[PDB]
């Protein structure tokens, strides 16, 4: 059980806006004062909003992995708060844009690898994420990223677009797009394309182009993620191993 007394929490500065409300950084004093992220919920006075907001916490207590944001606890009395581990450097997408001439290829491949370990862990728990995108990834330090979110047509597998089918294979399709976003320094996929035109493009065998400076072996791995037939896509355990070798060939 994750119920925390509010007096053990000290609110700090706002670090961004979440789905249900402002996200703040703060301190959690337990019997060694830890820096935390505090998710708030402005409309949580109503049980329908509260149940949806707290479902994120219910989902997060199931996981314990170094590349998945940790649930510290919850404050169920109004105003309702979710206490999470703080990832100081913020959202990946913005971090990539800002540090576009700072981060080398080896660092970019490292983030993809780290995300593949988090996704292999989830796949081992038979958990389907449904929203793998660079915007749902958090940066803890310059060499440590975390998966942090528990209609994106341009990230979705064709079967998800056409039939609302979400499986472990559709999650592999989205990871391919996430890797592309990483190597493109946080540029959104299919820029200047309308959401309704994406399915038609994919159906014609069209894919996101090879990013400049992307190793061709890494791009062939992304194209394997983008097999139209879901049964032809690799699983995260294979991706993780591949990304390990690609990373070593880059570090040397
Ligand atoms: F909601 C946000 C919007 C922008 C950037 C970050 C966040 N959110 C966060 N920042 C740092 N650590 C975190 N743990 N859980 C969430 C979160």
């Amino acid at each position: 059980d994750y119920e925390i007394q509010r007096e053990r929490i000290e609110l700090g500065r706002c670090i961004g806006e979440g789905q249900f409300g402002d996200v703040h950084q703060g301190i959690y004093m337990s019997p060694p004062a830890l820096a935390v992220a505090i998710k708030t919920c402005k409309n949580c006075t109503s049980d329908s909003v509260r149940e949806k907001f707290l479902q994120e916490a219910l989902t997060m207590r199931q996981f314990d992995h170094p590349h998945i944001v940790k649930l510290i606890g919850v404050i169920t009395e109004n105003p309702v708060w979710i206490i999470m581990e703080l990832c100081t450097l913020g959202e990946l997408r913005s971090f990539l844009q800002v540090r576009k001439y700072s981060l080398d290829l080896a660092s970019l491949i490292l983030y993809a690898y780290q995300l593949s370990t988090a996704l292999a862990y989830l796949e081992s728990k038979r958990f389907v994420h449904r929203d793998i995108a660079a915007r749902n990834v958090l940066v803890s330090s310059n060499d440590c990223v975390k998966l942090g979110d528990f209609l994106p047509i341009k990230w979705m597998a064709p079967e998800s677009i056409n039939f609302r089918r979400f499986t472990s294979a559709s999650d592999v399709w989205m990871f391919g797009v996430c890797m592309w976003e990483i190597l493109m320094h946080g540029v959104k996929p299919f820029q200047g394309v309308k959401n309704n035109d994406v399915i038609g493009r994919i159906e014609n065998g069209e894919r996101l182009p090879m990013p400049p400076n992307c190793p061709p072996t890494l791009y062939s791995l992304m194209t394997k993620c983008w097999a139209y037939d879901p049964s032809r896509r690799p699983r995260f355990t294979e991706l993780k191993a591949q990304l390990s070798t690609i990373l070593e060939e880059e570090k040397a």
